[PDB]
């Protein structure tokens, strides 16, 4: 019920501001200063222009190093979020990764639905729960996904922890 | 530190998948059967063909009703969340709201960053913290915002509480 650092960096339903205190709402109070995520009335800095950093909430990483949404964020010069223009990924883009775990379908670009995180999916969160481990090849997981003890990808202590092959193992 | 139901409905960072249970991670017991937002390997219903829902975590409502990212869901068709084509609102599309507190600019136009949010910002997320209540013209907020007891938009129990002259105040 704690959102930002206060709360594992949960985000807000609905665009809610997370105030500087790791709570949800609406207002100067959660929106104006020490905003966390949400809609901030300050935008946070994004890729290029901030270190490559992401924008939370999904949101479109603009030209000019801006997170937002509509056609100055999303449209051209978007360095990343659910961007107008297609983005690439997979073997047809040099390995690339999605950002923010959306799946690489098979043609090599970045979604999420059956289409990207279906059969073919190349990276992200894929549906297929393609095998890991001992048990499968000594394969890894991609996006430095835990290959649990079971052999499977996944993120979280079950798979992070203890039996884990390989993968962002806990330590 | 919960998400969903049992925290909530608190969203978990970079599209990680809520359990049944309100824990974030990637993998199957938490992107499998009971997921509940995030990359969820069975997409939720939207718009027209689930009741008017929205998509959790911004994502784009596919003219079939399915929630996700790509072109398939943002592309032609796109019933909601952050669609390839500019969603219309305010005096200029009949009163009209932007879905999930996106700012109605100057133009009639969806977003979230200065431009929509700022100076001739119509409804949801604006930052001009325009005057509510006795204290100004006995005027509403937008998006049935709650009107505090200082003349303020906003959501939440300093809001919605004791001194809330309109807005969905709590009862």
């Amino acid at each position: 019920q704690r959102c930002g650092e206060q709360g594992s960096n949960m985000e807000c339903p609905n665009n809610l501001c997370c105030s500087q205190y790791g709570y949800c709402g609406m207002g100067g109070d959660y929106c104006g200063k020490g905003c966390q995520n949400g809609a901030c009335w300050t935008s946070k800095r994004c890729g290029s222009q901030a270190g490559g950093a992401t924008c939370t909430n999904n949101q479109c990483c603009s030209q000019y190093g801006y997170c937002g949404f509509g056609a100055e964020y999303c449209g051209a010069g978007c360095q990343g979020g659910p961007c107008r223009a297609d983005i690439k990924c997979g073997s047809q883009a040099g390995g690339k990764l999605c950002p923010n775990n959306l799946c690489c379908s098979q043609w090599g670009f970045c979604g999420l639905g059956s289409e990207f995180c279906g059969g073919g999916c190349q990276s992200g969160a894929c549906s297929t729960d393609k095998p890991c481990g001992k048990d499968a090849g000594g394969r890894v997981c991609t996006n430095n996904y835990c290959c649990s003890k079971w052999g499977s990808c996944g993120i979280g202590p079950g798979y992070c922890g203890a039996g884990c092959q390989s993968g962002g193992c806990d330590g």
